[PDB]
Formats: C-alpha cells, structure tokens, sequence
C-alpha cells in the first residue's frame, strides 16, 4: 500500500506500507521474508526513511530503485514496516509507482506438473471420464525408460508411478550386489506424496535410503547379516538398522529441525526428529509414511537454498551444463555433506566455466561423498529408471488410503490450513474415486502403481493452493541471505 504524504513544488513524498495482515496462521501466510522492494521514478531520490525512525538501505540504477530492508525483511503476523520516500521532481515520471515486493526466493524455480486430473473434474459427483482422460494410456503396462534425477522434469507416465526395481550390479556399500526393494506399502504411499507434492523422483529417494542405511535394498552378499527376505522364492538380506532414530534415510536432528524453522506450513508445531524418521520391522509404523516426505522436503530445502542465491543463473545453468545428471549430483552432495558443502565449491560462481564444461560433475569437483555417496545414487537411479521389466505394484485397500491421510493429517499442515468440513469434503471425492477406480479390479483394492496418483491428486484439489509453499522464517532469512555458492 502506498499513499501521498506531501506534494509541493518540486518534492513528492510518499509512504510506502508493507504488513503483514494476517492475525493468526494462515497458508503460506505465517511470515514474508523479503529479498528486496523495486520502485520506479525519473525524479532524483532525496531520502528513503522508516515511519518510526532509522532509515534502510536503498540503491539507485536509472529508473529502478531497489529498497534494503536489511534485518527488518522479515515480517511475522501482525507485523506492519511504513516507508517515507522523498523524491526531488524529474522528468515525465516522477511519482513512486509499480512497486514490487520480491520474497527471499528464487522466483524462477520450476516444479514440474507430473500430470493433471481430466478438465471436466469437479468435487462432488464426477463419473470415471472425470478421472481417466484415456483408458488406454492409463492402464498401458509398457514402460517407458527415463534419465530423471532428483526432479522429474519429464515423468514416463502422467498417471503411473515407475519405481524400478532392478537388479544392482554397482557394489553398494562394499557388496557384491544388491536388489532394490520396497518394504511395505505404506512407505510406497509415502514416495508417492513426495512424488506429486514435490515433484521428486522416487527412484532417487529409493536410491538415497539404500545408500544411507540399507532401507530399500536387499542383497544376495553372504557376509552382509540382516533380516530375512525373500523375493520370488529366493533368500535376500536386508542389513537395516532398523533402530536408528535417523531412520532409514539417516535425516539428522539438526537437519530436521532447522528444515521444520523453515517450513512451517508443512511441519506442525509438534514435529519431533525421531516420532517422524524412526521406523520399525512394523509396516503400521506411522515414520514409514513420513520419512520419505520429510526427506523429500530436506532435499528441497538445498534446491529453493540454491534458487534464492543464484536466482536466474540456475536455469541458465541445467541448460547450458555438459552433466545431464549435474544438478542431481550438487543436491544429493548437499544431502549427505551439508549445505556448506555446496557453498564452499563456489560452483556457480568461482567455478562457473568449470562446472557448465564438465561432463562429469562430481569427478572434478572430487564430489565423492562419505563412502562414495554421490556416485552410488546417481548410478542405481539411473538403474531404476532404465529398469523397465520390473515395476513395484500394490493392492491398496481403502483401510490404506484413510490411514494414509489420517497420518498425513496428524503428522503434517497446521490448524486452519484445511478446515475440519474442507477434509470430510475431500474425504468423500476420495472415497468416490477409490470406488470409480476399484472397479477395474473387482472392487477390493485399486493399483499402487496405476490409481494412486489419481487419488492424490484427487485430494490435493482440496489441499491450499499453492501447494509448495515458500521457506520462510528467521533462520531462512539469514541463511538465504548469505548463501554464495
Ligand atoms: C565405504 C562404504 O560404502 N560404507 C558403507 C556406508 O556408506 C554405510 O554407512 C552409512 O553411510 C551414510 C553416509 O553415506 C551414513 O550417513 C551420514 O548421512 C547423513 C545424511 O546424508 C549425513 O548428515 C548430514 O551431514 C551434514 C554434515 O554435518 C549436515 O550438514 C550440516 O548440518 C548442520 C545442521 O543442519 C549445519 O549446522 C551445518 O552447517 C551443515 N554442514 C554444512 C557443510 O553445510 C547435514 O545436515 C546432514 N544431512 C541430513 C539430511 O541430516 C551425515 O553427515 C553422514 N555421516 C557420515 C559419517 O558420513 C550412515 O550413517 C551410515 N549408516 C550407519 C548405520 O552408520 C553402511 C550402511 O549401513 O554400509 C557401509 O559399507
């Protein structure tokens, strides 16, 4: 909001007002972290002044004028900051105007549209035409091969989920080989969340719980002792630390807590590290449903950290990179070093030409990781998307799809992010969708693989728009703020 204080001769001076409004907690609302506020004048600018005294840092290149609010850009609930702009009349523009506010975050981030529910959806009373555009690409049980990383920029199917449960000849973890495994449905279910919330890769957090802790491969190695697991009649081991309070994605303490600063919007309150990352030999174990989202929202973190440094030069930097893996590389490092570590390698900066010039990314920038980190998740990812022969499927019944939600309910929004009524509504449209779809099966369960994602997105048309939130907060201000890489 801004308005005229004083107009006389040749001097305008007008009060800018940023706030704010929000009482109490609303969607993406709970607080503003403002990289910096552009206006525009031909008129010379005079003095640039808090209401209630001080003054911010403001720069002047021509018409544009870019305002500096320094340690007062952030702006809890029920926070309002008044600025006086004095300018010297010049020129036919004088006057202060389209005024724009830019959030500490990288505005030309991209998150990938998996896919879309038919136009002539509705909530209420849709027919199986409302969900399904075609029956035979929907239930076409042809895989088509991919090279995505940790973003799905070009999904194999609008409407299936592809995890690729190859055969890994790479020695993981120094084994002779290994199997990719799903340990239960309710941990698909979770990849699945994290898939259409976050436009993430399953096979990369498939990929990155194997490395970090055994969770979703198995192995045939004689001198690796796990549990006993059995596929196709054939023994497997599977050598997790089931206990681990990092989970099966080894997310730690500090991690979890300073992702939970950041996304509000998503983490309650309540959020406790190890309730969200523990899990056990039970598949009822709730962590089973929220460590893969958890993880999936800490792998964000490092590519909206990135986006809110490097701006522009991000993009620039996918299309003009040599590594088509590049990207997956810097991100999966961060996970496992830290994103100091990602900072320190001065990548899109220092080492720019380097980096656009590799054609392996990690191999130069000795990007190895603890136990050669980086290279392992690149190449079982890599394995799972080309694997084509076996794909993970499931039977859900809707006992799992109401656990589900319960779960996601119970573990993650905050009060007033979706109404009581708003829930029950979306509760309905999934029930009636799990019934449409339950059909093609007999009635008993509807396909993991083939209807899940239906039914997410289904729900999501009741979840607060937009759906991915920005990272806010104090800590995220100060990080963001001073994030070189
Ligand atoms: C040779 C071989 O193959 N051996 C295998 C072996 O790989 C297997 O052991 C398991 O390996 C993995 C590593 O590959 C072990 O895991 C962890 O993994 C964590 C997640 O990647 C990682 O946590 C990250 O560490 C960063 C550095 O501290 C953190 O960044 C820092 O966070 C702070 C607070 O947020 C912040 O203040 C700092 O600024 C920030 N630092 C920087 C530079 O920015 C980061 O937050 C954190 N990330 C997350 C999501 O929590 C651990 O560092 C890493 N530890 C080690 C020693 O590598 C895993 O623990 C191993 N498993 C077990 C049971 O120990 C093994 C399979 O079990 O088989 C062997 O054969």
């Amino acid at each position: 909001a801004y308005r005229i204080v004083s107009e006389t001769g040749d001097k305008i001076t007008v009060e800018l007002t940023l706030a704010n409004k929000n009482t109490h907690y609303v969607w993406n609302g709970w607080c503003f972290d403002i990289k910096n506020i552009t206006f525009e004048t031909t008129g010379k600018v005079l003095s640039i002044k808090y209401a209630d005294g001080g003054e911010p840092v403001y720069n002047v290149n021509g018409n544009l004028v870019t305002i500096d609010l320094t340690w007062r850009g952030i702006f809890h609930l029920n926070t309002t900051v008044k600025i006086i702009i004095e300018i010297q009349k010049s020129g036919d523009n004088p006057y202060p105007h389209n005024f724009k506010i830019h959030y500490l975050r990288g505005e030309s981030i991209i998150y990938p549209t998996i896919g879309e529910l038919p136009a002539s959806w509705k909530p209420g009373n849709f027919t199986l035409s409302d969900l399904i555009a075609d029956p035979k690409s929907y239930y076409d049980p042809h895989v088509k091969p991919h090279q995505n990383g940790f973003i799905m920029y070009n999904p194999p199917h609008p409407t299936q989920i592809i995890i690729g449960l190859a055969d890994i000849d790479y020695p993981l973890n120094l084994a002779s080989s290994a199997r990719m495994w799903v340990p239960n449905k309710y941990f698909a279910m979770g990849l699945a969340l994290a898939y259409e919330w976050f436009k993430v890769n399953p096979n990369f957090l498939m990929a990155l719980a194997a490395k970090e802790n055994w969770g979703t491969a198995v192995t045939k190695d004689p001198a690796f002792k796990g549990y006993k697991v059995i596929i196709d009649e054939e023994e497997y081991y599977w050598p997790v630390q089931i206990d681990h309070p990092d989970g099966i994605f080894q997310v730690e303490s500090g991690n979890f807590n300073q992702i939970k600063a950041y996304y509000p919007d998503i983490f309650p309150d309540t959020a406790d590290h190890d309730d969200y990352m523990k899990v056990s030999l039970d598949p009822n174990d709730t962590a089973w449903i929220t460590s893969p989202i958890v993880a999936a929202v800490s792998l964000t973190m490092e590519r909206e950290l990135l986006y809110a440094a490097v701006g522009d030069k991000y993009n620039e930097f996918l299309r003009l990179a040599k590594d088509p893996w590049a990207e997956t590389e810097i991100i999966d490092f961060g996970y496992n070093r830290g994103v100091g570590a990602i900072e320190a390698l001065k990548i899109f900066s220092d080492n720019w030409e380097k980096a656009i010039n590799a054609e392996v990314l990690w191999k130069e920038f000795n990007m190895e990781g603890f136990g050669g980190h980086v290279p392992t998740v690149i190449n079982i990812t890599a394995t799972m998307d080309m694997e084509t022969e076996r794909i993970y499927d499931a039977n859900l019944t809707w006992d799992d799809i109401e656990y589900f939600f319960t779960v996601v309910r119970q573990k993650f929004f905050r009060p007033g992010a979706i109404s009581d009524e708003e829930w029950n509504a979306m509760m309905r449209d999934v029930k009636r969708a799990y019934d449409l779809l339950s059909q093609h099966w007999g009635g008993d369960h509807i396909s993991y693989r083939y209807d899940f994602l239906t039914i997410l997105r289904v729900a999501m048309k009741h979840w607060p728009e937009p759906h991915i939130p920005r990272p806010t907060g104090d800590d995220w201000y100060y990080h963001a703020r001073n994030y070189n890489p």
